[PDB]
């Protein structure tokens, strides 16, 4: 298992614009397009996005490219985080890979407001940060994805994508 498998898992593929848990404007591998509700300023980006005129609707590789751009985006927004970069630094490949997951999903700001959670990951506090974690809107709000991200945390292992 590796981060971009556990977030093929995690996000799923669709090949035309969805709207995602939060009612936003996806695409691909949960390539979030817009927080504007209109459809027609989430075609626009695709476009942008895609460099063609896609009329909503992507091929795999498509979905592909960008999912790879939002990866490394991910990661390289994590060494440029002065509160993100420790923890990470601090981590084992595992436990690495569900931050970079935390922050593709909610992005770098939210996760870097984590301040408490953050600390106890890098004390190496597994049950503490996992309790800690829980409290949280986004555990509230996508539970299902939220416990395997926090059970890959605790175990330091890929057991909750097994
Ligand atoms: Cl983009
Ligand atoms: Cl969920």
């Amino acid at each position: 298992m590796n981060i971009f498998e556990m977030l093929r898992i995690d996000e799923g593929l669709r090949l035309k614009i969805y709207k995602d848990t939060e009612g936003y404007y996806t695409i691909g591998i949960g390539h979030l397009l817009t927080k504007s509700p209109s459809l027609n300023a989430a075609k626009s980006e695709l476009d942008k996005a895609i460099g063609r005129n896609t009329n909503g609707v992507i091929d795999k590789d498509e979905a592909e490219k960008l999912f790879n751009q939002d990866v490394d985006a991910a990661v390289r927004g994590i060494l440029r985080n002065a509160k993100l970069k420790p923890v990470y630094d601090s981590l084992d490949a595992v436990r690495r890979a569900a931050l970079i997951n935390m922050v593709f999903q909610m992005g770098e700001t939210g996760v870097a407001g984590f301040t408490n959670s953050l600390r106890m990951l890098q004390q190496k506090r597994w049950d503490e940060a996992a309790v800690n974690l829980a409290k949280s809107r986004w555990y509230n709000q996508t539970p299902n994805r939220a416990k395997r991200v926090i059970t890959t945390f605790r175990t330091g292992t890929w057991d909750a994508y097994k």
